[PDB]
């Protein structure tokens, strides 16, 4: 469960993509709450949260999409640690990955 933000223009904003086993996964913008980010953000020495942001604002990413959501609540250490839960139901397309902008 490991997490990177890839695309922004700085490490510590970008498309959120989280490893499981050996393949990245995208997470849908319905799917990730302030808690998640919080927890992202500081997992990646990126200070805390600002904002998510909607509608692949730093591009699209392709292969998998995460299937469960991290409902973190606020004070993890890593998204590893975050209780998970199913994803509601349908499916998200790669046009509603999230990402995320943290301070600093």
């Amino acid at each position: 469960r490991s997490p990177r933000l890839v695309g922004a223009d700085m490490p510590c904003s970008g498309r959120v993509e989280v490893k499981h086993a050996d393949t990245w996964r995208s997470v849908c913008d319905s799917d990730f709450s302030l808690h998640a980010a919080n927890v992202l953000c500081r997992e990646l020495n990126c200070g805390d949260a600002i904002s998510l942001s909607v509608g692949d604002h730093f591009g699209k990413g392709n292969g998998l999409t995460w299937a469960e959501k991290f409902q973190c609540e606020g004070s993890e250490t890593h998204l590893a640690l975050c209780p998970i839960v199913q994803h509601p139901e349908d499916t998200c397309i790669h046009s509603r990955e999230v990402g995320v902008v943290c301070s600093t």
